[PDB]
């Protein structure tokens, strides 16, 4: 049991592997767009001697945190363990080995999507944004009299063929990932994959529609089997007026009884339209999950509330350092010390505070979060909030 | 077609709108208990001519809201029209006189729990509380090694009869809804129906149990049809630790494959486990609903987040007048103004920020709440907070 | 095994046969009210030397018929045979026991509500009526700008207990049974049993609840588990408009998703919606049949349509005589004849055409009923067609 | 927003609309055949300003109505309007645009098959044929002794490969068409698709077979995901022989558990079984839909009921004129007249009695159609009545 950047040859027992692991992988074309992402020594491999039996890698990705600040993320992914090898601690090695390389780098975070909720936490990953099914019962759908886009004259969205404006998807995609936390950028190749997957597959998806705003975008398609039902993949609204022109369009589906689509907690749908409850949560699971690298440059990094007023603390990570922690006008220096610790939790829990989405209180109550200050509690709340709901850009 | 409060001689015609309007009200014993608590002059009928077409009352109850403060408030309830006398304003005129009456006797704020989303809005009232049920797979479930209460020795919690033990959930209940937005206070006459719901009912519910603790209770009891489902009725903690003490015994009913409970957003349950996906969320709905009916006796009543420095605006509602508000030191003073509206909302809008469940900045961004300026809005969502998550008392 | 009229000493004996047979009956009580139906002389029974091995029974009824006639009627009954004695001919005998003596007593018709379709074709019975049952989705429902009942001010309809108004129920229902065609006289102890099951069963039955219109009524309650579904027992109108005014008032049960009913394939009430497909057919079965035990007499008894010229045939029921049949005026003629026959068919094909609800061409293309001419098929379906669409009474 | 007839450069954008209006509509191909059915002038687009928001077309139809008349008839179809441009009046604009054609062009009626049951009566369509599926447990079906095709030696019926025996389908449907109301010429490029359709798909439909007799066939595949159940695409029979014959070979399909067909109310198919029950109505749903554009053409078009005596009255359709009304000999003269109106009804209620569906008595129970004259609707129903039971062709 070897563990090894992989080689060329490497690549055809990694397809396999990958094949056996997760049903969405068809084969080899599967893993040629994302596998343009990994940097040389991005990749670790186990072999039994010699076959692969445990793969792990990271991609290069930039990821849009509060203050609208862009870092760059070790995205981790294709990580499997054969199912002849379980318990060996092949995820623990692999993991050590891609997080060395990854902190040697340069990285402040990584990220990653967790296909069980009770793995990561242990490797310092804390669940950091949410996600939220929305399925709207369409047939009662009514538009509040204070909804935007109620006039009368032209519609300002437009049904299109995904693959012909490719161009102003792209344009409206990089607005919108640059001012929402959780955005990622999406390189050229992704976008050539999810285009490819807008097609009708032979006994698969049906054939992907569009509807474009000058901004915002819906990509949505009808189910293969539930008929009356429109799934939207992908909605990006860089204004509240793109976003209610666009859900006035999906409402006009007149053909589905629901509209179903993976959204954010604080997605303004159901206050558009007179009964709040027709937008029902049908589905709530962590999104991106992310393992601070570096606490201090991270912390330094992210922008923090302008309402509270400046305070000083003393941070402790249980295995990642001490700080004196001062946040105000927005900033915060994070420094070095061995003076007493006011506030301790463990790295997954900073994970799950960096972008606002879980509150500091709510990790407190859970004593997931240690601090004997009340008022510490309240003002690190304010602080770590987010102005800008954080949302989930796209999984990898 | 009149409006009257009813005489002793409607209230034979008021039980049978009931038991055909609402699937719970089994006969006159349903509403003895409720009854007590209505006001002389809390009732209106609508009689043909004569027969009872149409009713709606109010409540007496005590709601605790942000910063612990206490209000009388007037919570509607027993609202039915006949079947035969739809579509006749015979609801608008109902609410119109109750809300008279409400706001002649000095309620700053009316309450409900809405049977549809779709009604209660036109008439001023908010959807202010967020129920939230979570259903737990207790067969995977296993406590965080930073979770309270895992040290050996003796149990705090105790396997108990409920009718045996009133004066302790008695005791813990009123603790609770004084800390707690969204708290009310439960009168003698709810605590004598609670316990009788607790016997099993022949060919009904089956016997409901209580889990202990110095600082919290949690009533329980199977599902009459899935046997391996638990249903929490209510679970009331004081403390983080009772929370968790509870819940390790509930995670101990080896017998279940599930435990559900109907819960609010910031319930650290999830945080307690090494998965926090095992906690899943299954439902959620609008709790509470409030219509403000004094805009300012309400706004300097509540407590606002000390971490927002001192500001100044001014507000209108829509059909509740225009005011100079001034929010600082965690207190707001609110007087009549002609001064430019720099913020303007419907009445419902308001009754929806009141405790906390809902951001100003969701709301602006479905054009709910409408203002030019983006800092105001960090500063309303900021002073609006609600330190202590709002949570839902007992319908009503 | 003899075949015997029961003493009293044999009813415990087929109360055991009954409560093994027939799920719905609970007990000796579920047979006090319908046995004071039975002549003397109208039950067999099978002992086997001795022990109740098979049962039947018959009561005495008054059917309508086309032409608002009213026939005497034996309606077979209690009919059981133990689950030990199949494949005995133990059923053969009785029914021919029992045809002999309703024969001898001089009931020109017998009748019954079949378990199963496969067993009565034998004995000469022929499905007579259909039942249709009817689900609306009421929130979507909405009357047509022709419906009756539309105008502004007072209801006709009245919610009120079934069991304070039974003199209205009884009066209306004596109405619509003397007019249609599949009516059946209701004696006082039937409506007590009615009444009796309009009350709420421990772990059983919801409380049934009625709409009273001066010419017409509906009994429905909610479905013991689907808590959105109102069934509706029985509805009776004898006017178009108490037909339309008691839909308006079930369409006005703003808590129900679904209005359910069995009604008849000719109610009006998809028509009565701008939207006809609201009204989905969910369920289709045989209601009433019927075995004509006196050609002559029945052929003669019922009414014809108008509008049909005078014609003579041949008709030859095949173990029930040849007959000259002339038709005109409405009224017919049925003589001995042992000239050719033109029409030929078994008895229970004549049960089936009876009440016009089934044609002689549909029969005719099954080759149930067969003839060489054309024009004369043209003529019976016109003739025995019924003026008032044949509905089904209650079940026995 | 103009409304035009399509250029060869707007059938792209009609396409994109029809791709995202009908799961149905694969692409180009799905419309090439259909394509040759629609006259020029057949078909009109809005456009906005431009892309293509809205489109409708005719084809040029023949339509059997009693009698064995066939009329020239324009089917609707194609009809879409985009979901950004919900509300508009795009539908009623393009309505009027193509009656206006129809109309002119000399079509006496036209037809349709609705999507949805609200949308297409205030156009003055009603449904005029019943779509009845019958679901057969195949494993209990015995065929009454009176059945034809009983006897010993050769079967009449062949199981044969579909596009095999084009021309023997070809002309037996053309028998059938011309015999039955609701018949529908079916042009060469319809067969062309209908024999595409009986091929297997990858991941879809299963491969058709046939049941082949002289004077009948039945094509039939068994269902994608339930392999117990057989579903028959289409049966046509011009004998009755034929009809049991093919019954009789579907009911030898072992294999299957269910036989399923789309019928009409009258197919005989229960009235062959010794159980009757065995053949389930699962299904009740409006089929075509007619819209007379000329009152007196339509009315003195078809044959009426030879079995009711001459008579005349004054028919006022609302908005297409009053006619006085004589029908005698089977044939009906219908001219101009200002004489009082004795009957009066909305187009669409004209369209649901034209072939014989529905009885103008229960049209007069909805209040559809008005008359003082007792007498009169039961003339009016003998007179409209079809003698051959109404089927549907094949939906358009
Ligand atoms: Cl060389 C390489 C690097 C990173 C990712 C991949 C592709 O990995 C997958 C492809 C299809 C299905 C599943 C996976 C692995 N699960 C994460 C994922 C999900 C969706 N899309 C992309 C990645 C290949
Ligand atoms: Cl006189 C009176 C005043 C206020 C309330 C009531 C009781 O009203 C009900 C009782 C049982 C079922 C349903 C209702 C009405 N829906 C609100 C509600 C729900 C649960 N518990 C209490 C009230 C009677
Ligand atoms: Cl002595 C006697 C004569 C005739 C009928 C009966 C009662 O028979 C039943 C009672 C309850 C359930 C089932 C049956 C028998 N199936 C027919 C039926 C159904 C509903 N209601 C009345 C009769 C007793
Ligand atoms: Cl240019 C043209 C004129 C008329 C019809 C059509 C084809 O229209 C469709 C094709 C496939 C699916 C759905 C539709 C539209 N719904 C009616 C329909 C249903 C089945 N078969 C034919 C028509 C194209």
């Amino acid at each position: 049991v070897t563990l090894c950047s992989p080689t060329e040859d490497d690549w055809p027992g990694m397809f396999l592997l990958a094949a056996a692991s997760f049903t969405d992988f068809i084969g080899p074309e599967s893993a040629t767009a994302w596998r343009t992402l990994v940097p040389t020594d991005g990749a670790v491999v186990v072999r039994d001697g010699s076959e692969v039996v445990g793969m792990a890698l990271y991609m290069d990705l930039r990821l849009t945190v509060p203050g609208e600040v862009v870092l760059p993320t070790a995205g981790l992914s294709f990580v499997a363990v054969a199912p002849t090898h379980r318990r060996r601690g092949l995820l623990r090695a692999m993991c050590a080995e891609l997080h060395r390389r990854i902190a040697d780098s340069g990285y402040p975070v990584a990220a990653l999507h967790a296909s069980e909720g009770g793995i990561y936490g242990r490797f310092g990953y804390g669940p950091a944004t949410t996600l939220h099914e929305l399925t709207v019962d369409r047939r009662f759908a009514r538009f509040h009299a204070d909804a935007p886009g109620g006039g009368l004259g032209g519609s300002s969205v437009r049904l299109v063929r995904p693959t012909e404006h490719r161009g102003e998807f792209e344009a409206i995609y990089e607005r919108w990932r640059q001012q929402v936390p959780g955005g990622l950028l999406r390189p050229q190749v992704l976008w050539d994959e999810l285009l490819a997957e807008a097609k009708a597959a032979p006994g698969g998806d049906r054939e992907s529609f569009a509807l474009l705003h000058p901004d915002g975008y819906a990509l949505y398609r009808v189910d293969r089997t539930d008929l009356k039902l429109a799934r939207v993949s992908e909605l990006r609204a860089v204004t509240a007026d793109a976003h209610c022109a666009l859900w006035r369009a999906l409402i006009g589906l007149d053909s589905m009884e629901r509209i179903s689509i993976i959204t954010h907690p604080q997605d303004p749908l159901p206050h558009l339209l007179t009964d709040t409850r027709l937008a029902r949560t049908t589905w709530r699971q962590d999104g991106l999950w992310l393992r601070i690298m570096n606490v201090p440059a991270a912390l330094e990094a992210r922008g923090y509330a302008h309402e509270v007023g400046e305070f000083s603390t003393v941070l402790e990570v249980s295995d990642g350092g001490r700080f004196a922690l001062k946040i105000g006008d927005g900033r915060a220096r994070c420094t070095p010390t061995d003076a007493a610790a006011e506030i301790e939790m463990d790295r997954d829990v900073l994970g799950s505070l960096y972008l606002g989405a879980h509150r500091a209180s709510t990790l407190a109550a859970a004593n997931r979060l240690r601090t004997k200050d009340s008022q510490l509690l309240r003002r690190l709340d304010a602080a770590f909030a987010s102005d800008v709901p954080v949302q989930t850009a796209f999984e990898f």
